[PDB]
């Protein structure tokens, strides 16, 4: 157990969660300095990410996220391994401070950040095995700006009022995921680094996307209103806000680029 | 034993240091939806602050940052109690990425930090008693960035080559320390925090100067090359960089300005 804020917040993450006070952890902030072009980062391509709109997918309230559960058919090609898709979840921050996004970009917070969370396929069975095995995880990370209204990101926002509560699920219509992506995807950040929660396992192969998607201000305003990190019948109830981790050190690491 | 690298970093400060995981956390982030201008916010006096050059102080590397002893009869005027000085110490960062400042400015890292402790004499007869008492600590945090040579803080770096390792201690003829304030210290943000090393107690009241202090890029690269955290004969010597903690999170707070 752990949270954002207060005492079984980030600062106390390590005293049981070991990894959480290792090194390789992030997020990190994206800037000048510490970026390196590499000829290597070839574009993603983005397998079976086109779900039937007749099909049904779970949605999770965790007590951390709003998860998405997503079928392992869907798939990255183009990094060492198959990295199949296990789940997507989002970052914020709240009404009064909605600068929620994980990574930053010149010490700048974007709105919020969208993880799509993928597993080694090649080496292991699920995420769960995966997490704390070497080469055992892949993100992507879009950074979301506030902006015009998403029909896409609307297919997960519409259904939040059904997950109000930890362990509360709602089944939602697929869509295509690829419309969650930003424009030129095959400009790209690429690190190695942590989950950004705990356990915080080193095991992550982090593809930030350099561009952001936009989301209206009323749908950030549902996302920071509308999920609790506790139980319906839970007697201190706590809003999900703030579910960002502040960026660490690098620990030497530098971030390669697909552009320059 | 405390780092800023490694299994004994920052993170895990908060095993041996609970206060490091607890409340009133620094250093933050300075940005305009947390500064509200405080008319009531008066200019410091800095008093005894001329040291002869006659007189010598020590300089010494503890193998966390480099520390100038300074004598109790230095003080602030201004605020309730009279703060008697202790020690002035810095922060930087590293050569490939010289942003090592504590403090940020809209998510901007500056070069540097100046630290110059004052403990509540009033109340405790020194600052390792003050430090974890109520209105315990002052900090004067002057940011440095790159710009034209500073004599006035060569009269420190000049004798960084004495104690180039963990231990070692050197003498430094006093100069005026009131020339390593920038210009118009009557404008300064102001907030309670804590010290932004172990052992973390909230008992620090920041007074950060608005207007960085320029060094010439020669002056940075000593500061950022000069020193190493290990012991003059340790086999694995270690580049004594980064020697900054990580922004915190700053929740429904204010830090009040001295300028509209
Ligand atoms: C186990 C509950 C903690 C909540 N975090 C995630 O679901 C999560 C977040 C990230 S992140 N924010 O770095 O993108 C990542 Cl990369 C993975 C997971 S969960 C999948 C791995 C796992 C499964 C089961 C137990 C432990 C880890
Ligand atoms: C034994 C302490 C280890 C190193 N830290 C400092 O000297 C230090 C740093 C700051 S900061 N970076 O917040 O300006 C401050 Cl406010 C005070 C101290 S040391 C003075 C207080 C103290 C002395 C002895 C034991 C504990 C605290
Ligand atoms: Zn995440
Ligand atoms: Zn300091």
């Amino acid at each position: 157990k752990w949270t954002y804020f207060g005492p079984d917040g980030e600062n106390s993450w390590s005293k049981k969660y070991p990894s959480c006070g290792g090194l390789l952890q992030s997020p990190i902030d994206l800037h000048s300095d510490i970026l390196q072009y590499d000829a290597s980062l070839t574009p993603l391509e983005f397998q079976g990410y086109n779900l039937s709109a007749n099909k049904q997918f779970l949605l999770t309230n965790n007590g951390h996220s709003v998860k998405l559960n997503l079928p392992s058919d869907m798939h990255i090609q183009g990094l060492q391994s198959r990295y199949s898709a296990t789940q997507l979840h989002l970052h914020w921050g709240n009404p009064n401070d909605p600068h929620g996004s994980e990574h930053t970009v010149s010490g700048q917070h974007f709105a919020a950040e969208l993880h799509i969370v993928h597993y080694n396929s090649d080496l292991y069975p699920d995420a769960s095995t995966a997490s704390n095995k070497s080469e055992g995880l892949a993100v992507l990370a879009v950074l979301i700006e506030m902006g015009s209204f998403n029909p896409s990101y609307d297919k997960i926002f519409s259904h939040l009022q059904h997950v109000k509560y930890k362990g509360q699920e709602a089944f939602v219509p697929g869509f295509n995921i690829e419309e969650l992506l930003p424009e030129r995807t095959a400009e790209y950040y690429r690190y190695r680094g942590s989950l950004t929660t705990p356990p915080c396992n080193p095991t992550v192969l982090w593809t930030v996307f350099r561009n952001p998607v936009q989301i209206s201000q009323e749908q950030l305003l549902a996302l920071e209103t509308a999920l609790y990190c506790t139980h319906m019948d839970d007697p201190s109830p706590r809003e999900m806000i703030n579910n960002f981790r502040q960026v660490q050190k690098f620990d030497e690491r530098l971030v390669y680029t697909s552009f320059s």
